[PDB]
């Protein structure tokens, strides 16, 4: 089998994506943020605290003849940004672009943070890191792509994320349409959870190729690129005026810049992310100070392939017995 889903910018910065997912019969549709930095598929619902849900659609699942309750089951998230939920567990038939599941679990919120709250189009998070991170007590649970990957014609998702323009999730298979020249293996570890990775350097602008190891995370649910001080100072030196500003929270740079490309290595292959790409926008309406998409991954504990970088390219979440990533340009 396969599925192939559009993912869809949730403003015109590219804040975040989100992918229409079926869940239950008949099908609730709810459109979720894709995270391959996390292993948990959870979603606003009938349960949730009346308060805490501002416009988003909800999952019923009362409603749903083929959820059941995963008696017992409780899970609790925090993420790199602050954010949080939690709440029970209901496994039920959750479909993705075609691609149907059965006894998924579907984490019903009970309660989420605020940030979660004010976000109006994002209805839930759906993990595709590795399942060792799930969050479900007392019984660990997998996730869509753990459940789906015996019935795959390939043990294989990629993302093909789109600069402030749609694109696509595809499942157990390569659309060798939708990238340029070829795609570029890199060994993954498995050991924090992540699909983590080394890339070989990086270059600014028309800059030199500097070779160094960045060891970092594929992940979807990040919208900026973090990487170390060190890199991250290079970039914007290349840039009049940008300044960190810790009153802001990071790289900021006048609107009226042109920024530079910002090339990533993946083994001898190259990724160029274009400027516009690490453009966010006045940091406040009106302002002539523009957030940067390139920020220092320091006291993150962890660089973050996020957006910025993965939108560049087409990209291979390969979940053989021996996982690894590829990369391709596009």
């Amino acid at each position: 089998s396969t599925g192939s889903a559009t993912t869809t910018p949730i403003d015109s910065l590219d804040d975040a994506y989100i992918t229409p997912v079926q869940i239950g019969t008949p099908a609730q549709t709810l459109n979720l943020d894709f995270d391959t930095g996390s292993s948990d598929l959870w979603v606003f619902s009938s349960e949730t605290t009346a308060s805490e849900v501002d416009g988003q659609t909800i999952y019923t699942p009362s409603k749903s003849t083929t959820a059941k309750l995963l008696s017992g089951a409780t899970w609790s998230i925090s993420y790199g940004d602050g954010s949080s939920s939690s709440g029970d567990v209901y496994t039920d038939t959750v479909s993705v672009g075609g691609l149907t599941v059965t006894g998924q679990a579907v984490e019903s919120a009970k309660k989420v943070s605020s940030s979660f709250t004010e976000d109006s189009t994002i209805d839930g998070l759906l993990g595709l890191a590795f399942s060792t991170l799930n969050t479900v007590s007392p019984t660990q649970q997998k996730t869509f792509f753990d459940n789906a990957k015996a019935s795959l014609d390939s043990p294989v998702f990629t993302a093909d994320l789109g600069y402030h323009a749609p694109g696509t999730y595809n499942f157990g298979f390569i659309d060798t349409t939708a990238y340029t020249g070829s795609i570029t293996y890199t060994a993954v570890s498995t050991k924090q959870g992540f699909w983590e990775w080394t890339s070989t350097g990086y270059a600014v602008g028309s800059g030199t190729f500097k070779s160094t190891s960045i060891d970092g995370i594929a992940d979807t649910g990040t919208t900026l690129l973090y990487l170390p001080a060190t890199v991250v100072s290079a970039y914007w030196a290349q840039v009049s005026g940008a300044k960190s500003s810790s009153s802001v929270g990071g790289y900021v740079f006048p609107c009226s810049a042109t920024l530079p490309s910002f090339t990533f290595g993946v083994g001898s292959a190259r990724i160029v992310i274009p400027g516009d790409y690490i453009d966010f926008g006045p940091i406040s309406t009106g302002s002539s100070s523009c957030f940067g998409g390139i920020q220092s991954s320091a006291g993150i504990g962890i660089n973050i392939f996020g957006d910025v970088a993965l939108k560049a390219a087409f990209v291979v979440f390969n979940g053989a017995t021996t996982p690894t990533l590829g990369f391709a340009s596009k």
